[PDB]
């Protein structure tokens, strides 16, 4: 009964100047009881963290040019990129934050806030059964004004939302998939968020991102921390 986000097409080869349109469909209505529709779009360029494009269906994040337009309602959503150029190449992901657990679309391959820094700890290489505690040092903004989200990304397997913590209060919310094996904490005095991953298996090998956000979605992302679990 988790919400499934389906994107089409999977791959969209295009030439410069053309129009590009990407579809996202949810298995459930994304209208929240509060009246908002927590549908978001992100772009991930081959070598870095996702970047926020659209919030709440139709709003562009700061620095995102008005040639990006999101539309839709209920269960059907569209991202249109009108005058496509070099820097638009990458994987587009839709994301829903209406229903816990928050879920991502599988991505579409097409072929802002740089004061905010989220500095994550280095790569881990461990044996099965180990635990790791990865950190995320926030700067360039007030740590306790925002949520911190954590996200898992396996190679060619897309994105999974792990949970959030609200640094101001320590309050947490987890994806059932991860609750019990990922523990979120903060140190507000050092503006640092932590995620402890426990009883590691080979399936837990992935890149883990910390990201700033609101209660329903990420905005800016850290650079990721690779965890490799190997015998």
């Amino acid at each position: 009964s988790d919400v499934v986000m389906t994107q089409t097409p999977l791959s969209l080869p295009v030439s410069l100047g053309d129009q590009a349109s990407i579809s996202c469909r949810s298995s459930q209505s994304l209208v929240h009881s509060n009246g908002n529709t927590y549908l978001y779009w992100y772009l991930q360029k081959p070598g870095q963290s996702p970047k926020p494009l659209i919030y709440r269906v139709s709003n562009r994040f700061s620095g995102v040019p008005d040639r990006f337009s999101g539309s839709g309602s209920g269960t059907d959503f569209t991202l249109k990129i009108s005058r496509v150029e070099a820097e638009d190449l990458g994987v587009y992901f839709c994301f829903q934050g209406t229903h816990v657990p928050y879920t991502f679309g599988g991505g579409t391959r097409l072929e802002g806030g740089s004061q905010i820094q989220l500095q994550q700890s280095g790569p881990e290489l461990v044996r099965p059964g180990a635990s790791v505690k990865i950190s995320c040092k926030a700067s360039g903004y007030t740590f306790t004004d925002y949520y911190i989200h954590w996200v898992k990304q396996r190679p060619g397997e897309g994105l999974e939302w792990i949970g959030w913590i609200y640094p101001g209060s320590g309050n947490t919310k987890y994806n059932e998939k991860f609750k019990g094996k990922a523990t979120l904490t903060v140190d507000t005095s050092s503006s640092t968020a932590y995620m402890q991953l426990s009883s590691l298996t080979s399936e837990d090998s992935a890149v883990y991102f910390c990201a700033r956000g609101g209660k329903f979605a990420m905005d800016y992302w850290g650079q990721g921390t690779s965890v490799t679990v190997s015998s």
